[PDB]
């Protein structure tokens, strides 16, 4: 199938900007120049345009919900629209809410999609279990249909529809979880690794586990969002909530690329890439570079090496 | 069961003074703060005044024979005190040669304990088998049973009983062992864990035999002796004697997490830090909050998360 | 056996010089004074002069042909002597180009010998399948069975003849491989183990799997040849193709000690040590540093420790 990429350059789901710079850096280091070289066709669809939401009075805790509400809107609408001709979503953010109009705009299509969360949160908050107001930290309470009407109606989302149910979506990289976003977890029954639990079976197992559980019986659409802080942050420094102790660099390419074998991505995340927060330019590089790989990887790019069909090299 | 932390700031074990300063470092980073926020009641037991031996003549190599000697002394009389208490021992040291009076105190209340020794080095040379006269290399000698009499009577140790039998203790980490150290432990057949084991078998593999090879048939209490330079020196850069190619971060976490599962944890050291020898400040705070992250696992902290039971969330 | 250092201080296998100070770097950290300590016998053969041949025209694309066939076929006399009286060779490089009179003087006196290569990358590119010109990227070009007369006849190699065949060589560490390349090892069923199948497998059975492979019903000679580039460059970084997500100092030490244990260790290669593309001093401490531990591993020493049996230490 072939591949669209969108820009996502959205910042307001937390205080730290530098966020909407992420697929300007990322397409600057070469991405979609690298995307073209494989085995996949590779269209361009730019940067979105969101634009401020005046007097977005904060709803009780909850700042800028009609600005992230519109944006998520606004892209979910782009992410279905490019989905129905038939190719292969990648998002560029931005913070992590633009998680909600990407699954929502893919569901849309295909309502039978099973979501891989690569993350060191789960992010599932609702707007009263959080200490921060933030909604960066909120996207998966938006999405679950367990937890629809658990928490009031947040101006800007009214057009959400819970996409999917916890029996949908299983988490890997779990180190920072709060105490609300744990019971969520543990009372909804969501699968997750966190990295006690990588320790413990290896990647292999991880990926070999969290397979069958969602394609056992029924394959399906896989819709990966990746979180560049689940990888641990002397790889991908440049983020805004680095934790200490995450996946390596060889776990992260290990995932993606067992994904590609499966042959069912769907659709794509690339959250979390804050150029600004380098502590020096080298960081940063170090993190975009990381990211492009991630993306080549889920692309068809091996380790073991790759080499074009139909072409006798002796 | 409460808690009751012990600070050592001993470091008549070795000639880099600093080591004294750990349980303040480790104080001032928040220890005690976060160990209260857990299910566990926390006591903060305060400093001990050592004093210095007067005329402290070596004993043939080993320096400062008595005032280890009777450092060591008090420490067990703390410890086994706190311990009459029903109460979880925590110390911080200060070298390794507090090891001696920490499982002597121990095991006076519990002559059945077991030792779970985290450390790239065994400290198991005798007066006759060391190189350097430091005693911080030889606490495990002092402790075993098989050993009695196998080295003279040095000045100071007189008080010390023999606590356990090298049946009863597991080495996590050894990467470097002295040609007296390794013939001591494969004579004695003490079970052991050095990197390569590691390597071999996962970290989930090394718990899951230690285990049953201690509380196999019999459980019993345990005794968690913890050096900071079992750790990779990337990690815990702050200590007397780095060694290339350690447990990780996420190896640390993992032998700790596993040891709050039994739920046998009874005492516990926390040797080694010292804040002087850090390259960069940074270096400091690095090791300092890793020791305190340790410290917290035990204690009941989950990567997967954590949260109050008997209070509904949603 | 005892054992006899070779230095082969040759660069013309790349463009960067540099190289060819390798063996006196690893001197100089003191190598030959460490094998001494082990329980094996040592002569340092000391360094083989080289001479350029004049007006060595580029045959097609590949770049100094006839100083790389000189010099190669120059070490496999040196190495085919020294193997003759019984003795296990240790080659110092130089650029990887020096594996062909490795392998060939070898083979030379045992025939039935078997190749584990740890490298990044393959080095199986042929005159007609490389881009570069460059002879360290063709070694195993110039010795497979399979590929006699695949490709035409490099002015200087005449000398050479195919020593092993595709069923006798292991690959550990890819992770930059060419499409001719990856073709071949595709085609001929090369058995590897890129970094996804270590990650998949871990190390001990990545040694396990490759020992039965080749050791299976037929017991034979092993040689060695490591590629220090094949480790993560965080660890060996004064190498001129470094390519991030690699082995550790963990897993390396472990590879090589596994091949000390099987007791068949009769050939061993340290190529690509270029001392002079340390970003700092200390990047080539490191890297020289790494290079002396694996081959005191491969020679007896051991994490656990070691010590001289006959000797009652207590
Ligand atoms: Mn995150
Ligand atoms: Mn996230
Ligand atoms: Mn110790
Ligand atoms: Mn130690
Ligand atoms: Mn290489
Ligand atoms: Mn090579």
């Amino acid at each position: 199938k072939p591949i669209e990429i969108i820009g996502a350059p959205f910042s307001k789901g937390q205080p730290r900007g530098g966020v909407e710079k992420g697929p300007a850096a990322l397409r600057k280091a070469g991405l979609v120049e690298k995307l073209k070289e494989t085995e996949y066709n590779v269209r361009d669809h730019g940067d979105l345009a969101f634009v401020d939401v005046p007097n977005d009075s904060p709803f009780q805790i909850v700042k800028n919900p009609r600005s992230v509400g519109k944006a998520n809107e606004q892209l979910a609408a782009v992410v279905a629209e490019t989905q129905k001709n038939g190719t292969i979503s990648v998002v560029l953010g931005g913070d992590n809410s633009m998680a909600i109009g990407s699954i929502s705009g893919h569901a849309r299509v295909h309502p039978d999609l099973c979501v891989i969360w690569v993350d060191a949160h789960t992010d599932i908050n609702t707007p009263l279990t959080t200490s921060s107001g933030n909604l960066h930290g909120q996207p998966v309470a938006f999405l679950l249909k367990e937890l629809k009407g658990k928490f009031p109606d947040v101006p800007g989302f009214s057009w959400v529809t819970p996409c999917i149910s916890a029996k949908d979506i299983v988490y890997i990289g779990l180190r920072d979880v709060d105490p609300g976003e744990h019971y969520i977890i543990k009372t909804l029954g969501i699968k997750y690794f966190s990295m006690t639990e990588v320790d413990k079976l290896g990647i292999g197992k991880v990926m070999e586990e969290t397979f069958s559980y969602l394609l056992g019986r029924k394959k399906r659409p896989i819709h990966l969002s990746f979180d560049v802080d689940g990888l641990d942050p002397v790889f991908t420094p440049a983020t805004g909530t680095p934790v200490v102790g995450g996946l390596s660099y060889r776990e992260g390419l290990y995932i993606t690329e067992e994904i590609y074998k499966t042959g069912l991505l769907s659709g794509l995340d690339i959250m979390e890439v804050n150029p600004t927060l380098g502590k020096t330019p080298e960081e940063v590089t170090r993190t975009v570079n990381t990211a492009v790989a991630l993306t080549l990887s889920c692309f068809g790019t091996k380790r073991e090496g790759n080499h074009k069909p139909e072409t006798d090299y002796l």
